[PDB]
């Protein structure tokens, strides 16, 4: 239903900017645990929920691609 689309693009964007493209799954899991704290406060709890719900698919995809619009489309967070 796209309810996490905007927060997905913001948190994957944080990672896209701040993680190397070469990153290990362990490196991405650690970044996912910290990423929501870097978003504006109104997104904080939504981002925590998003990351907990999508963590498995996020780790699988982010080792291959970190573009926010693509990642969020591919995992279903942004249905377009
Ligand atoms: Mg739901
Ligand atoms: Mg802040
Ligand atoms: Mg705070």
């Amino acid at each position: 239903d796209g309810g996490f689309c905007e927060v997905c693009k913001k948190l994957v964007g944080y990672l896209d900017r701040n993680l190397e493209k070469n990153s290990t799954k362990q490196e991405i899991l650690a970044a996912l645990e910290k990423g929501c704290s870097f978003l504006p406060d109104p997104y904080q709890k939504q981002c925590d929920q998003f990351v907990a719900e999508y963590e498995p698919v996020l780790i699988e995809i982010l080792v291959e691609v970190m573009d926010p619009s693509f990642v969020c489309l591919k995992i279903g967070a942004c249905p377009s």
